[PDB]
């Protein structure tokens, strides 16, 4: 028997990465797919993987959703907040796989990152857990790189200073970043085209352009091109942003920690398209040799990569350009810090749309397919 | 009476900021300026501040330099390494004020950041110190913002994860950053001009552009626009970069600490023009109340500012856009971290060409002028 799988939000950015990866990995072979829509119900459905589906169904129609064995949704938090309580109220006993943060910290949900917590997932499947949620992008990308140190109970605490890409905010935010890049160059190029133009005149013009009404900043609120924004997501009473708050709660939940390992830091937006980078101060519980730390990372999963701590390798392999659109999670600059041999510095880069969004969801669907067979 | 002041490297980027600031602050009224040149000796000199000067002198000519009471040089490390030992070998007893890192850690030099270490400077002047050097941009900007915590001996250690601008690498690097921004947009705009074009198509095209031979990366060596580079300056035997190593040695030398406060972290280049930003994990020796920490920062000097830890204020005041080309040094996101009340998080932004380069040098010149008139 093939499970009836309802796909929701498959047309948006994260859902589109999910569809591309599912096709690449032959994921449609053993499911019966049904496509849902919020603006095009009744229209022609895709036939991804060569599997035809009936006309698009209404994503908010509880009676249609209830006919599915699994719902995998990339539609987002407003959708889950509206639809999930009503679907569950019917007695529907199917599986819900969600990209959105809504359900992450609910008692009945597991946050999925199976290269790190396959055991947690499989235990939950057997115990009757029905709701599985992707983690926040920054947490998942960090654990894909240095999660082995946590799994071995080596970490006393960690601070994470992030360099987050525009894709985490959305497709319109990525387009705005690029448009702003063009705005700065195209309105300065008459100066740049003269090799002897004054750099201070060029610089004055960039600043005027960034501060002016013409700069396109509708989505981020303030300029990102040529700048950074040291605040991501909602303001909490403590002064932490919600993005920073996710670090401690989601990391410890993915790991299944009952006792919290403290995680904190600043989450900062920079002008990259879709790779998040993180600069980590990791306080270890004991003096672990650096070469053993490196081997733990290498052996943790096939996507983590240790980048030698050299100028050349760091510049070519430990950047958004090296990583973007790939499943590789490099970890570099690995070094014991000046305040003691128990202090480990690390710098890691990962693709936000893959391990940070779509990839845990398709792998969870595969785990469920194999479990149900 | 006016000291004869030789200006070297005044035409370069840092020296141009110095010259503009000196004009704005009427710094030429108190000196007799002489202009030196490495490629235009004999040419007409500027008359900044309305002071005329003789024809440009040769910056490497020891006979001309030794006529000066003060040399202030923005020319750079290769120049200082060549000329400084030759000039001091003559017995020249003048003052040397230098932007370059060359002399920073020599016994006889003082690193100048007078809003933080005026006492170290005035002490050295009275002891006979003649060589005063600007500190690395990262350290100076950090101390302008949170130096009060170190001056009050509250800091047990600190890690600094930096977001450094192109200007620290040079004018050509800034131009390359902007040119790469244009390269990415102008070669993707046929897609961007369609509101329904596929974001993954746009993304694929940006990555191809960044990875292709057409991408302008001669100066940084790899792309910076749309990226970052987690390595700045030379690789040291310890695995630090030289940029990261400057953190601990320069901070403790500016402050005059006998007991070294550990400072470490990663220095990362991002696509900004001339403002460095730094995300700090500060381990305090005791639980200092957050409001007292903020007051220490606010009251430290007139350029440090505490940005309220709110989404709106952080987005508008704690960014390169808010700070660029100004002397303001905002410090924000100030909060005790989850691992304990002794752990303080902070995020600060500073202009690299002003407090990070030219401003300490012109202020040092003013200190010297005032000191030599008693």
């Amino acid at each position: 028997h093939h499970m009836k799988v309802g796909l929701v939000g498959w047309r948006g950015m994260v859902g589109s990465v999910l569809m591309q990866r599912m096709v690449e990995e032959n994921d449609f072979a053993h499911i019966e797919p049904f496509y849902f829509s919020t603006s095009n119900a009744g229209g022609e459905a895709p036939s991804f993987g060569g599997k035809t589906a009936p006309a698009l169904m209404e994503a908010t129609d509880i009676t249609s959703l209830k006919q599915m064995d699994v719902i995998i949704t990339c539609q987002g938090g407003d959708y889950t907040s509206e639809v999930f309580p009503k679907l569950k109220a019917t007695g529907w006993d199917g599986y819900w796989i969600d990209a959105a943060s809504t359900l992450r910290m609910t008692d009945d949900a597991i946050i999925v990152l199976d290269p790190v917590n396959l055991n947690v997932i499989k235990d939950g499947l057997a115990k009757g857990t029905k709701t599985f949620v992707g983690g926040n992008c920054t947490v998942s990308l960090m654990l894909m790189g240095v999660g082995a140190l946590f799994q071995n109970n080596l970490v006393e605490w960690m601070t994470a200073m992030t360099y987050q890409a525009a894709s985490g905010a959305g497709a319109q935010n990525m387009r705005e970043l690029l448009t702003g890049m063009g705005y700065l160059y195209n309105n300065t190029k008459t100066l740049l085209d003269d090799p002897k133009s004054a750099i201070l005149d060029i610089d004055r013009q960039v600043a005027e352009l960034q501060r002016g009404e013409g700069f396109p900043s509708a989505n981020f609120g303030v300029p990102l091109a040529g700048s950074l924004i040291p605040y991501i997501d909602k303001q909490l009473e403590s002064g932490q942003s919600k993005e920073e708050w996710k670090g401690q709660v989601e990391t410890n939940k993915i790991l299944g920690n009952s006792q919290i390992v403290p995680i904190d830091g600043h989450c900062v937006r920079i002008g990259a398209m879709r790779c998040h980078s993180q600069a980590l101060t990791i306080k270890l519980k004991k003096d672990v040799p650096l070469d053993e730390i490196e081997d733990m990372i290498r052996n943790s999963n096939q996507w983590a990569k240790v980048v030698p701590n050299t100028r050349e390798a760091s510049m070519t392999d430990l950047t958004p350009v090296a990583v973007t659109g790939t499943l590789t999670v490099p970890v570099g600059r690995l070094r014991k810090l000046n305040m003691g041999k128990e202090y480990l510095g690390a710098f890691t880069v990962g693709d936000q749309l893959l391990w940070g969004a779509a990839e845990p969801l398709r792998r969870m669907l595969r785990i469920l397919v194999e479990y149900k067979s």
